[PDB]
């Protein structure tokens, strides 16, 4: 945990760390003189008062105010020292997220909306600069100017103040700690119930749309307003707890450091404390507030943002990559295909596939037809990388699916959707994000053969704006730009799924054929009810809700079975 | 701006700020005789020093450390009442922008994703806090404690030390308030950049899909890394200038106050000056360090907070909805149509519509057919409340479309797309989004008519949930959940588009006819080639690139013109 902090700092990172360590901890010898110097400043009036007895006040008033220039100084070096580390430990800790959502499964982005994650960032670099505010301050500062005071009371041979006050952080210490446990998780609720708050928002300023559109905006108001109360009572319960341990720990310093001023004040009308010992315990106490309460806030804060800080590792930072099983996929391609009993269970209640045990052979193209999605939709979605959740293993030459990391995974198994997924930025981004090596040459090349280099009879250009949820382009030019990512990529198992939708036969020869001449040794999959691409392939299956009922030619399946046959009159 | 704070307090909200109005003022009068108390104290060790002479002493130990207590428990007092009003400040906080987008255009929410205002709402309830921080503490808390400074020093009758506590306040105002305008629009840019920072990461945990499957892993990270620097460098600026600022004026303090320190321990060594009035004059400098610094506070934090907080009223709270054409929509329904001369200019580059001066009138069947998205998918968005970038006036009984509001304007227009908008919830919350006042017995009643009921041959329960981007249901179930809405609620005029793309006639018979049953005197429009569709309707429409260019019945556009007669061959 510790070391994923300290990683943030790089050259200058680590150099204004330890700049702030220093600079901070020496402000705390300079204050710990201070009540000595106003002790004997005050002891001096009650003297001989001669030539040297009025120049030494002259000199000590001076003593002391440096003391306090010098640690107030510190404290604006101290923010301004932070203030730049606030920027250093912020670029790359943005980063270390964005990387670690990307080796990171879709079953843990499907279920995480960009308000929630927004959150989830933001509540990390919250954590993570209060837990350096507790690391660099906290930690010797208050220590330095306690430990001080200790042995002076000790060594002025004042027992029970030199008690008393071991006592109070014997105490203190006690206290907080028993206490905190209960509150960490408190805030930790607390602000996962904050950032479930939003996780609404996210869905709401989304789809606003059609809350306008069909004006639920009661609905909109009254479910936002449900977990914003649910938000504020869970709020309330820490509040309310941490509000009512001040009180505790604020009314002991009456109890002791109250009864210690009494104690001297009693002694000092007598004559066995003087008038400067005095001044300097109660000076003391006085210089007291602020290491004991310094000493609380390293306590809390650190243990509450360590475990809102410790529910970021246990989910991102694996057991997703351990650097396994990246081997092989082979570089002259052709990897076959061999899937051996697969069954899917989403929800439990039902069993998604049942019996499947399927051997596909690469360079040749292949057909899935038959009752719509019923499990061939998604068959081939657990292979391309979905999802974990299913039973057996799937071969492709000598190496099974379940061992493949998803890095090395969609280099060969590039699959084709309906639901495409666009961004918010130029042509060019969309285009360089199937190939960051591909420059504007094969760019363009890609353009002519995708079927969108010249739409509306006019060549687009390469800055041409996109809106978000495909806002820019038609259903048509939608698929299409899912095609583009295809030819400049090079995968060695493709499959295509129902993405033959929204188009027609004048641009779906140009499509069809170009996938065969571009990857011709590659294993070509296709889910299109269609006769005239079922008739294409080498072989055609059916799929009867998970379980494998047919293979063969198209010929073959119109004359044995039925269901091919009343598609293949249907022309 | 002012009036906009103060309404998100309630009845317990203005309860709490009266209360950390007066408590944190309190302290400043307590504080403020600390200076005096020190003084005779002092003063006091160089007396007669007889029976009641140390006493006395005793006596002003408790009356200088009860002020001690008093300010120091006061600040505990005051971080409890607005850690109780940040709650209530939260909650009637977070609908004033959800209700504000609601009824701002589309066009400033297409150009706004989910992540910006995750961001744009929570540098704003950032502010208020702050500027409550200061108009609660930092107005009066210093005032009091300054005032009391200038008479008790020019009652002393110490004149200079009278002059230039004043010349520092005098100074520090002037020196403040000019430099403040730049670092205002600096932490402003610094902020609206820092939107722009995270406005990418929306774009980027959205669509992560796509780029785990196209491997752009160093462009998701190199275009991230370039927003990161232009955010940091941005922040660079700022944080520099507002660094430099504080040398100049903590220098001043070592300049004035120094000065001041000097001036008095010269006239004190002589006999101009007594031990206490020195003692007094320098303890003064020492408690003089607090007000000035949070006056400064108050200065700046007021004004920059207010400038980032202005980028917040003048584009969501008006001039969108002044309550104005709110009228009328007819109550036995029925409102025909009339569109004269209609033109677009989205870039301004090309005329997306040239001239258009078209009749519609209600409780009959009409069609948009010919060239794909010419301007026939567009023409009616602008109808139904999208756009305003538009030429000329689009009349419906009366009332042209420019002036009605878009909260009666998708009562009476709802448009169905192939791009539907469904939620990430429960059956009953997208069938609740259409209608709030229908429960469960219409709810249910609607699901049958809407081909969503029995699907599988199995009903599906009204607490079914859906995944985001409609992950949860095929194609063709997508669409018809956009169906559902149409049903729950009732509109007088009714527009279609190119949703019948993923149906086939065993359920576009039992949809397309259900629409005349339940919606009779509405004026249906539908925008579908297919010659079924346009056959059952009263008149066809055909749109070439904007213009107008035919219209009539099905069986005279497919004799006088040839696309009709092209597209009545392909059957």
């Amino acid at each position: 945990l510790f070391n994923y902090i300290y990683s943030l700092m790089d050259v200058r990172g680590k150099f204004l760390f330890f700049s702030m360590l220093f600079i901070t901890s020496l402000s705390s010898i300079i204050i710990s003189i201070s009540p000595l110097i106003l002790a004997k400043i005050t002891d001096l009036l009650s003297g001989s008062l001669s030539n040297f007895s009025y120049e030494y006040l002259v000199l000590l008033a001076c003593l002391y105010m440096f003391c306090v220039i010098s640690n107030k100084a510190s404290v604006f070096l101290f923010m301004i020292l932070q203030s730049s580390l606030r920027i250093n430990m912020q670029k790359k800790m943005s980063l270390k997220y964005l990387r670690e959502l990307y080796n990171e499964n879709i079953t843990n982005l499907s279920k995480n909306n960009a308000g929630y994650t927004t959150q989830s960032l933001n509540q990390a670099s919250n954590d993570i600069y209060i837990l350096v505010r507790n690391v660099s301050q906290n930690i010797l500062s208050p220590v330095i100017q306690l430990i001080s005071t200790i042995v002076v009371v000790l060594s002025t041979k004042d027992w029970f103040s030199a008690g008393v006050f071991f006592l109070y952080i014997l105490v203190f210490v006690i206290f907080n700690t028993r206490l905190t446990g209960s509150l960490a998780s408190l805030r930790k609720h607390s602000m996962d119930i904050t950032l479930n708050s939003y996780s609404l928002l996210s869905d709401t300023v989304d789809n606003m749309i059609a809350a306008k559109k069909n004006n639920a905006l009661r609905l909109i108001s009254e479910r936002y307003e449900d977990a914003l109360t649910q938000e504020n009572n869970a709020q309330k319960k820490y509040w309310l707890l941490s509000s009512k341990v001040l009180l505790l720990n604020s009314l002991l310093a009456v109890i002791l450091f109250g009864s210690v001023f009494i104690y001297n004040i009693l002694g000092v009308l007598n004559g066995v404390v003087s008038i400067g010992h005095f001044i300097m315990i109660t000076s003391y106490i006085i210089l007291l507030s602020t290491p004991v309460e310094n000493i609380g806030a390293l306590l809390s804060e650190i243990r509450q943002s360590m475990s809102s800080l410790a529910g970021f590792i246990q989910r991102h930072a694996e057991n997703k990559a351990t650097s396994p099983s990246i081997p092989f996929l082979n570089m002259e391609r052709k990897l076959n295909l061999s899937i051996r009993e697969l069954s899917f269970s989403y929800s439990d209640d039902k069993k998604i596939l049942n019996s499947v045990s399927l051997d596909l052979f690469t360079g040749k193209m292949y057909s899935l037809t038959g009752p719509s999605g019923s499990g061939k939709s998604t068959l081939v979605k657990i292979i391309s990388g979905y999802y974990k959740n299913y039973f057996g293993d799937i071969y492709l030459n000598d190496i099974s699916l379940r061992n493949i990391s998803d890095e090395d995974l969609n280099d060969a198994i590039y699959y084709l959707t309906q639901d495409d997924y666009i961004f918010m930025d130029t042509l060019r981004f969309n285009l360089r994000l199937a190939n960051y090596d591909a420059s504007e040459n094969e760019i363009f090349k890609v353009l002519k053969l995708a079927n969108l280099s010249v739409v509306n009879n006019e060549p687009v250009s390469l800055d041409t704006h996109l809106i978000n949820r495909g806002n820019n382009y038609s259903g048509g030019q939608k698929q299409r730009i899912s095609l583009a990512r295809l030819f400049l990529r090079k995968p060695a198992i493709i499959i295509i799924d129902e993405a033959t939708s929204a188009l027609d036969y004048i641009n779906e020869s140009e499509i069809l054929s170009s996938i065969r001449t571009h990857f011709p040794d590659a294993l070509i999959i296709n889910i299109s009810h269609r006769i005239n691409l079922l008739e294409c392939s080498d072989c055609v299956y059916v799929l009867n809700e998970g379980n494998i009922v047919a293979s063969g030619h198209f010929r073959d399946l119109m004359v044995s079975n039925e269901y091919i046959s009343g598609l293949a009159s249907v022309t």
